């Protein structure tokens, strides 16, 4: 928890001429975006590709879910896309945090994109994917779509949780 301290200490080793590599830079990203500090987290991003230090899978993880918190989308897609240029390969939490994202942000086509695009990688969906796509179609009324996602979700093994039927319940009733 102790960020301030972290840092001193990571702008100390640079000084000394102690080069940083992907682990101390994963660590700081991590800790300052759980502790709210989005922008600075993004800047020490900028500072480690200029390094030619290589982010993974990790270090995209979680800019993008610092990114899909804040409603920031359009940023983290952008984030997205580099991470599969570059040969990171994103799973089931990178999706899920986008899906979601665009979920709350009613972007609910492309989300719906999105998880077409994770089945066809082979990246496994979970309850919480179909949970949100469900909701999502049911509060537009896609009845029919929500159904065949729930239908799909029971033949993958994925187990319905109430809020699932609830959102299914609420569009078979007041629809
Ligand atoms: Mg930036
Ligand atoms: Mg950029
Ligand atoms: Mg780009």
């Amino acid at each position: 928890g102790r960020l301030e301290e972290a840092l001193e200490l990571f702008e100390e080793m640079k000084e000394k001429g102690i080069v940083p590599d992907v682990v101390t830079y994963t660590t700081l990203i991590s800790g300052l975006g759980k502790a709210g500090r989005l922008e600075e987290a993004l800047e020490l991003f900028e500072e480690m590709k200029e390094k030619g230090i290589v982010p993974n899978v990790v270090t995209y993880n979680t800019l993008i879910s610092g990114l899909g918190k804040a409603g920031r989308l359009e940023e983290a897609l952008e984030l997205f896309e580099e991470m599969k240029e570059k040969g990171i390969v994103p799973d089931v939490v990178t999706y899920t945090t986008l899906i979601s994202g665009l979920g709350k942000a009613g972007r609910l086509e492309e989300a719906l994109e999105l998880f077409e695009e994770m089945k066809e990688k082979g990246i496994v969906p979970n309850v919480v994917t179909y949970n949100t796509l469900i909701s999502g179609l049911g509060k537009a009324g896609r009845l029919e779509e929500a159904l065949e996602l729930f239908e799909e979700m029971k033949e993958k093994g994925i187990v319905p949780d109430v809020v699932t039927y609830t959102t299914l319940i609420s569009g078979l009733g007041k629809a």
